[PDB]
């Protein structure tokens, strides 16, 4: 089937991807970087995000396959050496597929994205204000840094150094945390982060300014002339090559605890 | 029907209940205590929980309902002004269901309990040592103070106090929280809270004492010759009466942003 | 004596103004702009920081008197209804003085700048690295959103909302707080707030990009080819005139806990 | 001189103290358990908290040594290979003294306590309830787990796992932490990490029940009848020997970052 792999640029993954290239040449495997229906990416978890997003209009069409030649990352979690049993396995079909939930975010002035990790709203320089609905309903006014919504595999990454919590990837859920919110008698949010389920929409409102830099995964953009910013679990979900059992608690022991 | 009403004990409370016993009588509805198809708490959601503890081999069967003689609470979040406009649509049985998860605890020397908030494990005494196991392989050591297992529900409780991030009861699922972990070169934890799916299995195991101090809600128990503590999501949920919308977000920023 | 007073710019904040100003006349006190020897601030805590910058190359020769004309402050905490009060004790000259630490940092690409409240460092977009030295040995590789540097004054401020400790500014130090730091295998931080006492230097370093955006209390600044930024406790001090007690821990209790 | 030594009681530090009772039986110095000028703890910063106060009645007559059989202490900064050094250079008296502040804990129903690390106040079984008065002015109502009042060089401690902030010892003063507190309508806490300066008193009185788990460092003790607990940096001090330049921040940075 048709295939394509993508290398973070350095020596060792440049040279990876050319070995899996002779490989997959051995078998009925064509390369095509237009409609493949295997991405393959080797480097970091930085790499798997850009080859998620070079091919998120195609997502129902693709199987993720994530190679480390660094430390162990969330979602490049197979090692170099298992490269070329990864070539015939995957050849042959047998595999099935394991599928981790996505977040949408709606900007309005309309621009719809989707986020593997989370997407981020800050201000342009100190601190920002905006009115935190949910399901229609005001919710709080935030004054401070900035907040984060992360999808279930994105709580390990910004989301865990702003205090939230970690979630199995099996849940379909969004989770919100505050960025260094002022808390006295004026100001007043609920510090704790927050889990929405499925059909739950956020609604980010701006109150003075409303120039924001809205970051979606590893892209930052600064929007001007921002209406309203929405965030709710997406329908779509990205599709990963499972070959072998390498539970999600697993990972995290291995990369936060030791390996 | 058959239904019964506990009380807080105070004055408000008492007469609050003799009052709806009075407008019970008016209806085809029996009292009784023994076998109640309805419960009403009338006080905090500390006498909620007291109800649920009091009828817990009977959830399939019985339909919670929580009156506030003082602040809102999360269980007991009708006002007593509501009281008489609760018996006839309760009478003419206009209301339908919503369930909350639960947390099934095993303890081995072996005994189960449920928990509508959280169970919690601590030391008798200074700090204490557990291995945590996720599904039958080792994650962390931890060292500290304790640990905490919450219900989506019990979120805003002591999980809130200690870090926690709160989850919307549709979501099936517990939280781990940790109370005051030593994190050094030996002893190294992951300090992000942990969210687990239904069907994934915590199992706490002592190291050097085996006496802890374990909770389950409002009661605490020392627990001696303790061998293994087990959480997981309970298939058994606990039925509120539904007769008008209060969401569980509209219930957070009433209890800790201002009513 | 010579003597100054600004301005929030408001209404009611002029009018306040004008009348002190009027008051003033009554008595031997000149209106000097240049070299007051009492400067007198109308508005809140922002209003009192501009007028602390205003005039930071004649600290040693000039006291400061905050006026809130909104909530509380902790350097505007003289309500306006004592504003007649204030004219005579300070026309009479019954009042001692009050000295708060500050904040030295030194920019080399050099550059020093005093600070009342806290200097921050952020990147320009994205996470940043600097290397933390303390005392000229290695601290730590540290990788996040920022670092804030804070006075003893200012642990109110910036400080609280990073998880900082409050100091009384009879304590002559610095505290030094994280901004979303990522904690891995790879990079390590404290974690923990860092205080300072005088004399000790902290010294941070760029690793890769070497732009960041520098703040100075309300200041925000972008800095190009920087070198390294430096902190100590400056051998300067801000005076303010003292008429009345009015503890620390009493604008604390008063601001953040119940007025 | 009069010297001691205190062993952990494992093979290793037992015959390293036998071996630096030979090497000291070499120099004009005699052991005597009584009136020591020289405390030598050998084992870990808990064998060192145990000879202090061991000798807590004769701190203004006593030069304190920790050295370290298993990994690096805050307190046992010494190596064992350093042992036959240590010595030497202090048979001839080549060495000058550092001392770091205490904290007193002053218990009535009256009792006095000396912590070289922290004092904590718990409940007896759940949370508890106790006024925070700070120099004689209610600061707060707290309920909770508990509260903890740390040394400057306790900070790395108790106080560091509660997220207090690290102080350097050269600063009197001591440090305020909660212990998962409950925030709410009704009750509501600072939250942040209070430093206090000498001559501030913090007072903690009780409301409901006053029976409290009272510790003092490695020392827990159940106390009835309980009126008063204040904490105030103490007018004592802990004196070191000093034979080398190691550095509290170096010392923080090999604990907990790496060595
Ligand atoms: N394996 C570790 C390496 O992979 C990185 N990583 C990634 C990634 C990536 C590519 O860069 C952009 C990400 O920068 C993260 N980030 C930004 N600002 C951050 C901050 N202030 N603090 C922590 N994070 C921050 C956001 O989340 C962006 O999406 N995703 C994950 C994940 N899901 N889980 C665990 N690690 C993950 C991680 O950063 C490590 O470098
Ligand atoms: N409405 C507010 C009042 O209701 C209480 N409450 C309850 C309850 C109850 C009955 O007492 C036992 C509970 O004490 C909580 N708790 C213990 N130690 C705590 C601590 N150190 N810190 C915060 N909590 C603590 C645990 O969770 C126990 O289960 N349940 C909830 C809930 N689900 N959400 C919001 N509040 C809830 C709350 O405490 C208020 O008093
Ligand atoms: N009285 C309350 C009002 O006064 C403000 N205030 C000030 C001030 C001021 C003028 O603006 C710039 C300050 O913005 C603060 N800040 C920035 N980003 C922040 C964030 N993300 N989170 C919290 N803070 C933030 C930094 O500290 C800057 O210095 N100083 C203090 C103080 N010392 N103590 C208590 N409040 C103080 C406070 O912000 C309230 O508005
Ligand atoms: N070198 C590391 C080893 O030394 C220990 N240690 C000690 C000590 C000791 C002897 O035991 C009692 C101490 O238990 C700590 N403690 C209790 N409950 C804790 C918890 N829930 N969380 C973290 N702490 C806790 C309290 O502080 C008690 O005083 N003092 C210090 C110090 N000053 N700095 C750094 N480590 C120190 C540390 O615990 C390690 O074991």
């Amino acid at each position: 089937m048709k295939y394509m792999i993508t290398s973070k640029g350095d020596e060792k993954s440049d040279l990876l991807r050319l070995n899996m290239i002779a490989g997959f040449g051995e078998y009925d495997m064509e390369y095509d970087d237009v409609e493949p229906e295997i991405v393959i990416s080797i480097g970091g978890d930085g790499t798997f995000l850009s080859a998620f997003h070079q091919y998120e209009e195609r997502l129902d069409e693709i199987a993720f396959i994530g190679i480390h030649t660094g430390h162990l990352g969330f979602y490049a979690d197979w090692r170099p050496a298992e490269a070329d049993k990864l070539v015939k396995l995957l050849a042959k079909g047998e595999y099935q597929k394991v599928s981790y939930p996505l977040l949408k975010t709606t900007v309005k002035y309309e621009a719809t994205y989707l986020a593997l990790n989370e997407s981020t709203v800050k201000s342009s320089g100190g601190p920002f204000v905006v009115d935190v609905v949910i399901n229609d309903i005001h919710f709080e006014r935030f004054r401070g840094d900035g907040l984060c919504m992360s999808t279930p595999s994105g709580t390990t990454a910004y989301n865990k150094s702003l205090g939230g919590a970690l979630m199995h990837p099996s849940i379909e859920a969004m989770q919100l945390t505050e960025m260094a919110s002022i808390n006295n008698r004026v100001y007043r949010t609920i510090g704790s982060p927050l889990v929405f389920p499925k059909h739950h929409v956020v609604s980010l409102q701006p109150v003075n300014d409303k120039d924001f830099q809205i970051s979606v995964d590893h892209l930052s953009i600064l929007h001007r002339d921002v209406q309203e910013i929405r965030y709710e679990v997406s329908a779509k979900k990205i599709h990963f090559a499972r070959f072998r059992s390498f539970p999600f608690w697993r990972r995290v022991h291995d990369s936060f605890i030791e390996d």
